[PDB]
């Protein structure tokens, strides 16, 4: 299955997408474990294409068309919205992150590798069969389907390393999928920034949340199988809402310094005094 494709795009008209980016401010204010849940939408402001978007990769393939990138995977940056999560992790106001993305931007921006999951794998990241030791590389891999790459393990091993990107059929990295089911049950806020929801089961993550209490806010242009379920909606592009959202919260988004890999967070950082909210 390749879901419901070219769905069309809402857009929030400017006065209600500033009040409701004032209620995701509220609601991540007043929240003591927030998880965010990324997708290919919170990419293509940096040229890569999403997968059901009015250009995705589904949507252009029933056209007969190829899905057009703006850059590789090698040189593509990470966005503002990429860059906002690296800094609501440092100040603490993120707790985990969940990402269906293997584009490896989360990775590269920075965004600390034991608060993520990478549910679908990263085209960076090899792992070695025999010992499931990881390699976060400078180049994509090269295989597709968790086929070996032709490298071996180095580790004090000789072990065939293997691409994380899973096929079809392919079940969930079993520690990723545990730590985002975690994650996800214990978080009293879930947000999903440019994701459609329609693969399972990573789109239903954010569910668990909402089944135990936790508030849902969905930031999408397209309509999402889950939309019922949030107690937020946003019809905007994620950067505009970050952005909008890191200025509301009196943080700065941090400048990229190139590619960085960083396997444990640090300790949290200093952030500006909440608002007197009703
Ligand atoms: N800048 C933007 N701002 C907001 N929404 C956006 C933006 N750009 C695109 N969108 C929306 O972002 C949404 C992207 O949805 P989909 O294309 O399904 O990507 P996924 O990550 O959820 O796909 C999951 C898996 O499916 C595959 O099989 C792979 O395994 C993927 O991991 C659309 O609804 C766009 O409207
Ligand atoms: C490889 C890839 C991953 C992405 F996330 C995005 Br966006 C784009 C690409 N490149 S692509 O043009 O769209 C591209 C798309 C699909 C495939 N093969 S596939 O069986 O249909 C497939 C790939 C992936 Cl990552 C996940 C699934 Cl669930 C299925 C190859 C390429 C390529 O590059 O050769
Ligand atoms: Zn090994």
């Amino acid at each position: 299955d390749k879901g419901k494709c070219g769905l069309p795009e809402i857009f929030d008209p400017p006065e209600e997408l500033e009040r409701k980016v004032w209620e995701l401010a509220r609601l991540v204010w007043q929240s003591s474990s927030v998880v965010f849940h990324t997708g290919a939408g919170i990419s293509t402001a940096s040229g890569i294409p999403d997968f059901r978007g009015p250009h995705g990769v589904w949507t252009m393939e029933e056209r007969g068309l190829a899905p057009k990138f703006d850059t590789t995977f090698e040189s593509a940056r990470p966005t503002q919205t990429h860059m906002a999560l690296v800094q609501l992790e440092r100040v603490g106001l993120l707790r985990f992150l969940v990402s269906q993305n293997v584009d490896g931007l989360h990775v590269r921006s920075g965004f600390p590798r034991d608060k993520l999951a990478e549910l679908h794998g990263n085209m960076f990241v090899e792992e070695c069969a025999k010992c499931k030791t990881q390699y976060v590389r400078d180049t994509v891999v090269g295989t597709m389907g968790l086929k070996a790459t032709g490298r071996l393990c180095t580790v004090a091993c000789r072990g065939e390393l293997r691409d994380t990107i899973l096929d079809w059929e392919d079940s969930l990295p079993d520690r990723d999928l545990a730590l985002a089911d975690e994650a996800s049950r214990n978080a009293d806020l879930s947000i999903t920034l440019g994701t459609s929801l329609q693969i399972r089961p990573s789109g239903n993550l954010p569910l668990a949340t909402k089944r135990r209490g936790g508030r849902l806010v969905i930031v999408n242009l397209q309509p999402t199988k889950h939309d019922r379920h949030a107690d937020l909606r946003i019809h905007g592009y994620v950067d505009e809402v970050m952005t909008r959202l890191m200025k509301h919260l009196g943080l700065e988004i941090p400048a990229w310094d190139g590619p960085r890999v960083l396997e444990r967070a640090l300790p949290p950082l200093p952030r500006p005094p909440t608002p007197k909210l009703e």
